[PDB]
This record gives structure tokens, C-alpha cells and sequence, in this order.
């Protein structure tokens, strides 16, 4: 084998990072992270894009100068969330996008 | 101001990356990249998806167990190649995807 970008766990607590005055509930969620590299070999369990393909070439051939692909999210899925809204009213947003991993790839 | 993702020049050698054999044309083309940090204050010049910002607190909070949000190619445009097919003929691939950034963003 050879690199290895995928999703791993990673716990949330909105208080800590300063949202709680906005954010009720929940106090903590999954947001779950990417992580691992994009270097050849890759895994036959994901794909890159052609552009990540090329600069990681580039990058094993003049590392000083370009950088490496990264390992990201490549696909999200929402949480609900249950906010205060301006009326300073406890409302649900049902779906909140783009929270939570759901792919990773090296981008 | 603060981070600054953002499209840069990059142009890539065909030979240089191992591609030759394959892509006889042309010998060289632009596949820009992102460069640029992914921290808090971003740019009103762009939007990243809510996990990068989740990522992005919880990074600035404990720095040693979560890595930072990247800045990666969130489009990318096509390029013609021409390539030797397998009867080792010459042929134009039109649009070959994803060879190029078309924009930057923190993911």
C-alpha cells in the first residue's frame, strides 16, 4: 500500500469553539475529519481529481516549490441544530448544511 | 486583512512528471494552484463550507490534535491533449477534465 486519506473521527463541542450563544443544541456533534496523505501509491478506494494527480507529481519532483494535494472533504451532510433566532426564539434548523464529513478525498 | 487562499501560476512539464510517452502534446501547460492559508480572518472573497470553519476553531483551539483546513481547487476547467491512443495513434483529446484550477477555496 502507500497513502491513505480518509475520514476519522472528530468531536465538536460548540461552546468551545465560541457558538453557544448561538447554538443551544446539541452541545457536542460528529463533525468526523480527513486525514492522511496524498502520495503515490494511492488507494483503488478513492479517486483524486487529474489536477491532484499532477501536482503531487510535481511536488515529488520539486517538493521545495509546489506543495503536496490535501486530504479534504470531498462531500458533507447536514446536522440539525436547534438556535436562538433574533426574536432570541429556540427554532430548529432541520437540515444546517455542510457540517459533517461524509468524503474524503485528496483534492 | 488576514488568510489569503488564492489561484496561483503553475506550469507543469509534461515530461518532467513522467507523462510523455502518452501526452504528445503540448509539452507544457498552466495548472495553476491554490496557495494561501485557511485562517480566521478569511477573505470577503470567498466562501468556505461550514466543516472548514468548524475545522478552522477547533485547529485554533487545540492546535497538537486537529489539522487546519486546506486551501484546494474547488473547480477545475479542461485542456486539449493530444495523445498517442493505443494503436499508437495520434489523437485529440478535446476536453480532458480537470486539469486546471478554476478556483481556489479552504475545504
Amino acid at each position: 500500500a502507500g497513502s491513505h486519506c480518509q475520514k476519522t473521527s472528530l468531536r465538536v463541542n460548540f461552546e468551545d469553539i465560541g457558538w453557544d450563544s448561538w447554538i443551544i443544541a446539541p452541545k457536542e456533534y460528529e463533525a468526523y475529519e480527513c486525514k492522511g496523505g496524498c502520495f503515490f501509491p494511492l488507494a483503488d478506494d478513492v479517486t483524486p481529481t487529474k489536477h491532484a494527480i499532477v501536482q503531487t507529481l510535481v511536488h515529488l519532483k520539486f517538493p521545495t516549490k509546489v506543495g503536496k494535494a490535501c486530504c479534504v472533504p470531498t462531500k458533507l451532510s447536514p446536522i440539525s441544530v436547534l438556535y436562538k433566532d433574533d426574536m432570541g426564539v429556540p427554532t430548529l434548523k432541520y437540515h444546517y448544511e455542510g457540517m459533517s464529513v461524509a468524503e474524503c478525498g485528496c483534492r
